[PDB]
This record gives C-alpha cells, sequence and structure tokens, in this order.
C-alpha cells in the first residue's frame, strides 16, 4: 500500500462500479495513489463522484472532460495544473463505437461509424497525452486498455478491433515521443472479464466458458488481475517498460 | 506471361511514373492482365490517362473514384460492371497525411489531420472492398500496401503509421469477412525505393539483400498475390523490403 | 509453365504420395524446373525413386542425404556439383520428434528427445544451406516449412513447436548471411491438410478459417513456386502463411 | 519492502556480483523475499556463498546445480523440498554459447555448437520447470531471461539467437502445461546492459551508445530496472500474467 504513496494519477472513464476504469482506481487507491476522476456527461457525474467518495482518505478531485471535445479537454487539464499542480499519471480507460457496427460483417461498416470509433477509442489517447505532458513535470506513466482483438481477429469485434490497432500504434508511436520527457506509455490487453451474474446460456457466457476450458490458467480475467497490473506500470518498478502491451489474459494470446 | 490471363483488376492510386501503383500496373499487364485504372481530380487524371495510353493491347478504362465520396465510390464500380461484368481483384495504393503532421511530435497531431489521415488511408479500403465485391464475381484478391511502420516505429511516419496499423488490421478483419465468397485480402509492406538517401544508404548497407527496393520487385509480389498460385493466401502481409523487417 | 523453365532444386523430405515436398516438387515440374531428390536410409529410397519415376521429363537425380551425418551431406552436395554444376535451391521438409513427446505435457519432454528434435528438424536447415550455398552459383532461395505452432501454442505439438521457432529463427539468420551472396531464405507455414480427433482439428478449420476450408499440398506447392521464382527476388526472411487464413484469428 | 514478504525464490545463474541473477536477486530480497542458490560449478561456489551473505537476516541455501547433469538437477530440487519444502518461484538465468560461434555467419555454426547451446539456453527452462512443479505447492511463477535477438536478427548474436528463440517458445508451451497447475511461466527481454567501466572506443560501446540515442526512453537497461520487472512478475499482483515477454529495453524494441 505504499507502492503508489505520494502520487497522483487522472483516471478516466468511470460510469459505474462495474466500469474497469473503477477497478483500476481501487487498485490505485490501495496502492496510496491519490486518485483525480474525469466524467465524460454530467450524466455519469453523480456516478463519479459518489464512487469516488467512498474512498477513505482526502476528498478526490471530479472534473469534467469530453475527450471529444478539445476545448473542455484543455479547460480540465488547466484546471489539474491549477489547483494540484503534478500528477505522475493518466489511466486512459476510453473506448466507444456503434453497438451495430459489431454485428455483421465488417465490410459493411459505415464511413461515420469508422470514423467516430477511431476518434473516441484512438485519437483520444494522444489527444489525452498532448494535454497530461504539461502537468506530468517528474514524468510518469500514460497507460491504456486494449483486446486481443486488436492482433487478431475476434468474432463481431469488427470496427473496435481495427480502433484497437490504431491505439496500439499510438501507443508505440506515443512511446517514442514522450519517452525523452521522461513519460512512459503501455498498454493492458485484457482478457475479458465476467461483469454479468447471469450463467449459463448467453454468447458471451460461451466467450467465457471457452476461456475457462482453453487458456493456460484455466479461468477467466478479474478487474482486480487487471488494476494490480496498472500498479506495477504505474509505479517506480516498471520504469524500465514503455511501448509495452502486457496480456493480463490468462495466457491465453499466446494460443493457436 | 500467362499468370494473369484473361483477367481484369482495378488499379488506385496511380499518381505518376515512379508511384509504386504504376511499378504493379506494368507488372500485371505483363502478366496478361486487362487493367482499370482509377483517378481523382485533375491533375491526376491526366497522368493515369498518358500513363495508361502507354499501355500495350486495348485501351484501358480510366475512372474517377475519390474514395472519401461514397457516391462516386458506389457510381464508379456501377460502371465497371456495366462495361466490363467482372472483375479479379484491385489493388489499393491509396495513402495520405498532411505533411505538417509527418514531421514533429506524433503527439502533436490534430484530431483533424488524424481522422483524415484514416478515412483516406485506412477505411478506403473497406470502402473500396464493399463495392468490389459486387464485381468479382468469381473471387479474387484485394491487395493493399503497407509500410514497416505500421508495425514499428519508423522515425517521421507519426500519423501515418498509426493509419498503416489500422490498414493492417482492416486487411485481417476484411480476410475474415470476405474469404466465405471467394475473396481474399493481403497485404505488401513495401521498403524505401529511390525514385532520405542516408535511410536509403542504410538499407543498402544493412539490409539482408544489401539493396533497396523497386517498384518492379513489388510489383512482382503483386502478381503472385492475384494469382491462383496464392489461392491459400489470405490475411498476410508480405515484406518486399530487401529483408529489412527481420533486423532487431 | 515456364517460371521455373530451365532451374534445378533439391527437394529434401519427400516420404510418399501425401508429403508436403511431394506435392512441391509436382509444383515445381509443372513449372518447368528440374529436380534433384534426398531420401535417407532404404524405404525413403524405394519411394522416392518411385514417386520421382513418375515425372516425365528426364531422370530425376535421386542422392542419400542423412542431415545428421556431416559426410553424407557434404557429400551429397559435392555430387550435386560434379553432375549437374549448379542448382537454384532447396526445398527443405524435413522434420522429426519421438512420438511420445508430441503427446503430454511438454514439460516431461526428455533431454534427448528436445536435442533430437532440434538436431533433425532445425539445425539441419542450417547444415544444408551451408553445403547448398557452394552449388547456388548464380543464387536463388533456400525453402522451408513450418507450421504455427511455432509461433503459437497448439494442442499436443510440444517439443516440435519449439524446434520450428528454432526453425524460423534460423530462416532469419540464415536470411542475414546469405543475401549478400544473393540467396533468400523464406518459410512456408502451411495449415492442417485432409489425407480420429484429427478430423475434429480439420473441421474446426472448415468452420472458422477465413476460406473456410483446409489446405491442399497444392496450394502450398504453388507459394513454392512464386518464392524460387524470379518474382520473389526482393522477398527474403519472410514466413508465407498457406493456411486458409487461420493464423489471423484470435 | 514487502511484496515477497513471506515468499522463497530459487536463483539459478549466479557467478559474480555483475550477474544479472545477481542484480534481481538483490531486487527479490529488498522486497522481502528469502532465497535459495544454485552454483553451477564448484569453481563459482566460493562467489555465490560470499555474495549470499551480503544478505543479512537470513541465511541463504546454496546448493550445487548443473542443470546439464541430469541427477544433479533432480538431487537439487529433491534437498529444497526436504529442508525448505515449498517455494513460490524459480528465477532461470542461464545461457551459454561458445564465443566463435557468436562471430563470423550463422551459417557456419557448427552441430555440436548449436546443440550446446539449446541444451544449456533453452531445455534447461524445461529441465528445471519440471523439478520446480514438484515444490510449488501453491503455484506461483517461474521466470527467464531472454534478448530481442531471439525475435529479430542482432548482429553477431547468431546461435544465440536461436537459442533464445527456443526459449520464448519452451516459455510458451511450458505456460499452457503448468498454468492449469498455479504455476505461471514469463519471460523478461533485457536490453543490453552496461556493466563494463571503460568508456569510448569498443563495440559494445557503439551499441551502448546507439540505444542512448535512439531508444524511446534514451538510455541503457540497468540491473536494478530488469530486478524491478522480476519482483513484479513473481508478486501476486502479476496472478493474471503468464506465457508473457516483458521488453525492459528502454522501448527499444518498438523501434523499426
Amino acid at each position: 500500500m505504499e507502492l503508489l504513496q505520494g502520487k497522483t494519477f487522472v483516471v478516466m472513464g468511470v460510469a459505474n462500479q462495474r466500469s474497469i476504469a473503477w477497478g483500476i482506481a481501487r487498485s490505485l487507491h490501495n496502492a496510496g495513489a491519490k486518485l483525480i476522476f474525469t466524467y465524460a456527461g454530467e450524466r455519469l457525474e453523480r456516478n463519479v463522484r459518489e464512487l469516488a467518495d467512498t474512498l477513505e482518505g482526502q476528498e478526490s478531485l471530479v472534473l469534467p472532460c469530453d475527450v471529444t471535445n478539445d476545448e473542455e479537454l484543455t479547460a480540465c487539464f488547466e484546471t489539474i495544473k491549477q489547483e494540484v499542480g503534478t500528477i505522475h499519471g493518466v489511466a486512459h480507460c476510453i473506448a466507444f463505437a456503434n453497438r451495430d457496427d459489431l454485428k455483421g460483417e465488417f465490410v459493411d461498416t459505415s464511413r461515420d461509424g469508422f470514423l467516430l470509433a477511431q476518434n473516441i477509442s484512438a485519437f483520444s489517447l494522444t489527444a489525452v497525452a498532448r494535454e497530461a505532458k504539461k502537468v506530468m513535470t517528474e514524468g510518469g506513466n500514460i497507460l491504456t486498455l486494449t483486446y486481443l482483438g486488436g492482433e487478431r481477429v475476434v468474432k463481431n469485434y469488427n470496427v473496435m478491433g481495427v480502433a484497437k490497432a490504431s491505439l496500439e500504434a499510438s501507443v508505440k508511436y506515443l512511446a517514442n515521443d514522450l519517452g525523452q520527457h521522461g513519460i512512459r506509455v503501455n498498454a493492458i490487453s485484457a482478457g475479458p472479464i465476467r461483469t454479468l451474474s447471469a450463467k449459463g446460456v448467453g454468447d458471451f457466457n460461451s466467450i467465457l466458458r471457452e476461456i475457462e476450458e482453453r487458456a493456460p490458467l484455466r479461468r477467466t480475467t478479474t478487474q482486480e488481475e487487471v488494476g494490480d497490473t496498472a500498479v506495477f506500470l504505474f509505479s517506480d518498478l516498471a520504469r524500465g517498460v514503455t511501448g509495452e502491451n502486457i496480456h493480463v489474459d490468462s495466457g491465453y494470446h499466446i494460443l493457436g
């Protein structure tokens, strides 16, 4: 609970307690970190504050930040610079694609749906990194989350797989840009996580079952496993690691 | 000289005599293929028509196809359908980014420049494939060109690197979609071509074949991928780069 | 039909009519090539000579080449030098592991089984390249065959997976060595071929592979024709998957 | 100073205080771990004991272990089983090739030199893992060290590159075998580390200089960076990670 002691991190993408960003936040907090949360819609503002409130210790800052909005993005990190000064990292857990592009054949993806997915799920890392480097005076780490479907074809993942590929290339080109400023850039490729309680029948349940059966560790991924790998990457223990994609997926990525 | 006898391919991205697309076109023609060329805008049109005219055999069809224009794209392949009936594949050699973005830190890339590059250099493969499948009546191959900078970081390649990564992933998801319709989808990753001289001299010194790449080397690999010889090959990225990609 | 006109290739690893090496040989022959076949031991000799006899051109030379034997290896390519003068490449389709190593946990592999597999399946490419370069007077291509199990874990492939990983890395270090001498070195990663638990594997490929079918010997052969031809003169250190697209799947 | 508290690890490959294995051992000890050291030749015996005595509090078990010798290897781990019982991980830092094989063209590598390199640098992981799973009653991690030359061609690395490729494939096939017993198997790909004091001219100094100039973090790798990533992989924070190859190389691996 001291690995991140004295360090401050911005967490993006919390929507509710089931958010992977929230799982990450919990792990960082338990390793001694102070957290700053952003919320996309002032819809989500209520959830983030009450979630942030369940964290004993000093009151976490909670700010608006639409990464699709250049002005709102700059204004957000401007505020962090004013009120907090230096941060030591950003957790970028932002992704979106139109639900109907995750359906049939990728070849029928609309231009708008493609560019929307790229804008929110891929360019947002670069947009955020450009602002974050203004407050990361002591260096640190920028973390993003990806999935195997950005490297290899996963059924129905379609336009999101292409967006995650763009994200993983961005991680590399950002690592090359920002390393000379003392900033590392890394990704965690998380395996599917059981978040719903219903078991038995269902497409996602079939996916999870196949992972339990075939993955090397014979189990699916938890938010806590992802969070604890995030703690490593944000810590000084990872100071030699940048441009890396660490698979936290029970070994599934190694299978042919 | 007859590997592609009787087959017709659409070649996209010819700009001038030094274009990789023009090297591909010349190789396909020498393999017995008929060709359809696309252009966008006045200056490309003139060069494409003049280059197409230099090819022996029948006059090559030359058609407007601005890949950012969904209606013009659909209209292009409708025209092809009515005039030739069937094509056996498409060579997609379309790439663009703002020159401003191929310079700084990639972190300084504008949203508009990023989306522009994705739209023209990566989504266009999918938009073209969606139309091409309608006219590929006996299946065939869709080919795109990429570069090592889509896999690993190449100095100053910046936003084009990210766009080529999207393009490469698109190749895989398209291959998975279209194979069931008898359509293969592949990429060639071309090395730098002497048409920057420090970059070329480093390749000459370090590449396994001790030389840079030629338009003709890329073209002849394209002839393979469009031929029946490659009927088992899809979702692949063949590096035509004198072996440079293997170096650490 | 003329792609390989006037060129001569050594084909190693023909065991019977179903061999990938025999698919390669038939494709090279249809592209106008002359062929030299190798064998090791009595049973392979008979099959190889029998198969070679069915190729209608002139009599195909058939020579002993046990790749675990340094002197027999050197002797083979010395013979080739004296009989034909120059060859334009070698198709290396040699692989072996102990049956019982291809079953349980890979962790239980014996030292001897591990080294045997490495010796025959991986080092043999380097041993053959070292000899072949002496006879490849105008350069050309050295081809080897591999499998997805050398890159990612395939059930029961175990020690052969590790040997194919070694083979694939050898391809890259050989390409880096020999390119300056005008010799390219490449691999084809072939998917499973329909010639038990083996047709559930073949049925899964038919259902999930992008091309919705398994691989054929002739598909592999025709990609070999490309790599041996001057069409591929800019291609080295590559691993071309001829596997109906299966390798792209997550 | 507590991530590895209560855990015991076997460290293999210590020869002197400059050994990467020793760098790892110091990081594990400082994270609260207890350590067992092996020595290959009885030459290195005195080195390991004196080095082990540097670490105070505990009194490290120091055992003979030639990984090329089946009997000595099995004897070594049965001793651990008798005296200590349960261990929680093994750090495998063992590699060798004939110095004349790291010279000319790889195509002139001798058969014996090839098999020697494979036996010591690749098969030894499997041989060790087979004994280790007998004492890893509560699961844990087996770590090995590799280098970029096992994935891509590095000048003069030759037969060691091919051995590291076999090693990295072994990591994957072992991860797939052992995960069901709760054992993870991972590699760290370390960048070149300055161990010599001489600066200026020299082939290794040119390699180090080019890394400082071109690597994203603009510096070469330290033994401490490698050791701190090892601490992560042996810890419970990495319990979702297996079959992975983490590059600790200042980002150099991402470069084209």
